[PDB]
């Protein structure tokens, strides 16, 4: 039950999209979304 296994590729995809965008304007919002995802924050606000 290695969850980290999938998370390795998941954060890989995140880093992948990081270099895909890497643009500090409008895409910077998507960039911030990767950061948000890396913060482990989903729809679990309340």
């Amino acid at each position: 039950g290695s969850l980290d296994e999938d998370e390795e590729d998941l954060q890989r995809a995140l880093a992948l999209s990081r270099q895909e965008i890497d643009m500090e304007d409008e895409e910077a919002d998507l960039r911030r979304a990767i950061q948000l995802s890396m913060q482990g924050s989903s729809r679990n606000l309340e």
